[PDB]
DNA sequence: GTTGGATGGTAGA
DNA sequence: CTAACGCTACCATCCAAC
């Protein structure tokens, strides 16, 4: 069993690069800016130049822009990237149908029949990162492992334009050596807790009663890393499915009023409506994220599928008893739509 | 007890 | 306006309901 993992490099702000190549070699800054003042927003990526002074995905604007005055910042073309995305992703369809789509820029390919062995999965990896290469001028990193897990760990490990086998040795190798917050799905809060309990590797998660390691990362992490440690882990590369679609933005300036809010809050239904193409959500929640960037949301699951009409009209009473129940200004406004029939 | 929805936490793209 | 986007997936947990 093998996975070939891909994660396309810097992928905004490559897309942006090898729009305008004029950019590649300096600092590219995608950002998404919310509209409130000048420069208000964050980035969404950085090219490796960018990030060399710290200019990342997260980080304000106006940061990046006091850390990176004179980088190219761009606004965040996601059609565009996501068009590229999916012209990638088909490529890698011509690899192994048998393909799950993790993100924007990420996919894993079980690639067990295209491949005997770990050597011919990273030749493939090379071929996959050529023709990338040459049909999209785009370069990913690649890692390939016994499973999504440590394929998305190789890959790590190789970024950016890598290639990475972990092959069933370093697999073991790495259950001992790897630092468990190295782990995908293992971020600060779950390795500061793994910490506390003196788990600092996969391993030690095996040295570890379920109970009391899941009385501290939860049931799911728990099993999953165990599951890991014990080189179980077996989840298969299946097509994903969107669960929930959504879209949230972020007010001009923050607002208690429904009035004020409301336009937001259609135009992230219409959009949300919109990106659901085809889609019936049977729940929606309308997400505020507050001035103090706490995310609030109020939601309703009705049994049978919510109509734009009726995501209008809830969303307000949703929005209604955000407002009512939270006495914070709201900064940001959404909707998010789910349990698609 | 246990579903499953509401809401929030966490992780990550 | 004065930093903190927007997006999804998964899961914990509370609580009402069953
Ligand atoms: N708006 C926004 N988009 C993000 C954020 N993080 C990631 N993305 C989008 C932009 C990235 O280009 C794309 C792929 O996520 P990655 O974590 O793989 O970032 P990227 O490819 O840019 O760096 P890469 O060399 O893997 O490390 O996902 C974020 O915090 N905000
Ligand atoms: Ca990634
Ligand atoms: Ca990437
Ligand atoms: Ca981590």
């Amino acid at each position: 069993g093998i996975v070939l993992f891909v994660d396309f490099d810097y992928f905004y702000a490559q897309v942006e690069e090898v729009l305008n190549p004029s950019l590649k070699g300096k600092p590219v800054v995608v950002c998404v800016f919310s509209g409130r003042f000048e420069d208000s927003g964050a980035v969404a990526t950085a090219n490796y130049e960018a990030r060399k002074f710290g200019v990342k995905a997260g980080i304000p604007i106006v940061e990046a822009k006091k850390i990176l005055p004179n980088a190219v910042y761009l606004p965040m073309r996601k059609e565009v990237y996501q068009q590229v995305s999916s012209r990638i992703m088909n490529l890698l369809r011509e690899y192994s149908e048998k393909i799950e789509i993790a993100s924007i820029d990420e996919a894993y390919l079980d690639i067990s029949d295209k491949v005997r062995d770990y050597r011919e999965a990273y030749n493939l990896g090379l071929e996959i990162k050529n023709k990338i290469l040459e049909k999209e001028k785009i370069t990913v990193t690649v890692g390939i492992s016994k499973n999504k897990v440590f394929a998305k760990i190789a890959a790590d490990m190789a970024k950016p334009n890598g290639i990475k086998v972990i092959d069933d040795e370093e697999v073991k190798r790495l259950i001992r050596e790897l630092d468990i917050a190295d782990v995908p799905g293992i971020g600060n809060i779950t390795a500061e807790k793994l910490k506390k309990l003196g788990i600092n590797k996969l391993v030690d998660t095996l040295s570890i009663e379920f109970d009391k390691l899941k009385g501290m990362i939860g049931e799911a992490k728990a099993k999953y890393l165990i599951s890991l440690a014990r080189d179980e882990y077996n989840e298969p590369i299946r097509t994903r499915v969107r669960k929930s679609i959504g879209r949230i933005v972020t007010m001009k300036r923050n607002s208690r009023n429904l009035e004020e809010i409301k336009p937001y809050l259609f135009r992230a239904i219409e959009e949300s409506y919109y990106k659901l193409d085809k889609r019936i959500p049977k729940a929606i929640h309308v997400v505020a994220v507050t001035e103090d960037l706490d995310i609030v949301s109020r939601g309703r699951t009705f049994p049978h599928g919510i109509s734009k009409e009726t995501a209008y009209s809830e969303s307000v009473k949703l929005l209604q008893k955000i407002l009512e129940e939270d006495e914070r200004k709201i900064r940001r406004i959404g909707v998010r739509f789910s349990k698609f029939i």
